[PDB]
């Protein structure tokens, strides 16, 4: 009702393991929003209501803007967010991010910004990857899609680390940063093999074809989490623009 009464749908934006995200217009503002709708078994889910509570409270220029969350009668939970016009980092990676080194670095920064904020509120994303990082109409990172059935209090295989510790997201960032700083990997066999190589237990292994990027991703991907830098610690490293 509230969904259908007050919104019109425009485009399936994505489909999750749980339920979908629909780009919609609001009747009254006329504003486009993204809306996760999840089918829900009231009493089980208590996790979810938890992560809703937990995620509502996040405010950052590098998080997707929250708007509202409600339920409609037995079934569904809706979550209304900012609709980022430039889609995902994935799209941006696949259309030649490695080319623009200036842009590459800036975005990487914004992500770190986000992770720091998340980390200092005592929180972890865990489901971090380029499909889960969006881009506003001003081409700024908006991190999102935390995972509502996933605990985010600091107490799909390629982005996960070999291990609750903030170090997990910074591993993922190395995988991500690599892809940002690399040519689009046309083949699936390519994507998969190349990244399996970044995840070499003793030491990462890279393509044959960008020198500052190496040292960073090496730091980030360190198999021992204690030799990976904090979002701020790495924001402090001299290995950085602007
Ligand atoms: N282009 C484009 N594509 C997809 C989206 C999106 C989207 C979306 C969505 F529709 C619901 C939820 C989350 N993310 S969440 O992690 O579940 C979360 C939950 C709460 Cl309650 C609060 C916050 C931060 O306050 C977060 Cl991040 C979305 F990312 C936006 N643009």
């Amino acid at each position: 009702s509230r969904y259908f009464i007050e919104f019109e749908e425009l485009q399936l934006l994505g489909k999750g393991a749980f339920g979908a995200v629909i780009k919609v217009q609001n009747k009254l503002d006329g504003c486009c929003y993204a809306v996760k709708r999840i089918p829900i078994n009231p009493a089980s889910f208590r996790r979810i209501k938890g992560e809703v509570t937990l995620l509502s409270r996040l405010h950052h220029e590098n998080i997707v803007r929250y708007y509202n969350a409600w339920i409609e009668n037995v079934h569904y939970l809706y979550i209304q967010m900012e609709y980022c016009e430039a889609s995902t980092l994935r799209d941006t990676i696949d259309q030649g991010l490695y080319r623009d080194t200036v842009r590459l670095w800036r975005l990487f920064r914004e992500i770190l910004d986000g992770l720091a904020y998340i980390h200092e509120k005592g929180m972890i994303h865990r489901n971090l990857k380029p499909v889960n990082i969006f881009l506003d109409s001003d081409d700024h990172v908006k991190i999102g899609d935390f995972g509502l059935a996933t605990d985010h209090l600091a107490f799909e295989a390629l982005y996960v680390s070999p291990e609750y510790n903030q170090k997990v997201d910074l591993f993922s960032l190395g995988i991500i940063f690599f892809e940002m700083s690399y040519h689009p990997m046309v083949t699936a066999s390519e994507r998969i093999f190349v990244l399996n190589q970044l995840r070499d237990p003793t030491s990462p292994k890279f393509p044959e074809d960008h020198a500052k990027q190496k040292s960073v991703i090496s730091w980030l991907l360190n198999h021992d989490p204690a030799k990976r830098p904090t979002a701020t610690e790495l924001l402090k490293s001299e290995l950085l623009p602007p």
